[PDB]
């Protein structure tokens, strides 16, 4: 499984899910995080993300991929495919 | 083809990029579209997009999907899945 999680977060709350992703997945732009997980892992992603954030607020997709998807980046790219 | 459009874009050009993608793909969550498209329109949205931004300062993802991924969303749903 791998994953690409993108959120809007309220700031001020956002820095704390930003820390949370860090130590989960890769950063690739900003609200945006992808990587590889277990299923276990997954539910832990969203089970801190569940509390880290406020709903009725907040917003969190999870886009659930077999595999690392192609993509094509403009402007300046936040993170080198290659160094994660 | 199905492709997610993640962008971090400067305001006061951000509504204008918004604007364009509005008529292109879906609009999932703040900075973030999705949809099917044709190869032109592919080539379509990133050609606009391309002038429509300022690189060196902004940052664009387009991931290449074959199909819309499943998705787990947190918060309020920015959109209906159905909606779309």
């Amino acid at each position: 499984m791998y994953i690409v999680v993108v959120y809007d977060v309220g700031v001020e709350r956002v820095n704390k899910v930003k820390k949370f992703l860090r130590m989960h997945l890769n950063w690739v732009q900003n609200s945006v995080f992808e990587g590889e997980v277990t299923l276990a892992e997954f539910e832990r992603i969203k089970e801190g993300l569940k509390k880290i954030i406020d709903e009725n607020s907040d917003s969190v997709i999870i886009y659930k991929l077999r595999s690392m998807p192609p993509r094509e980046t403009l402007g300046i790219e936040k993170n080198p495919i290659e160094e994660i």
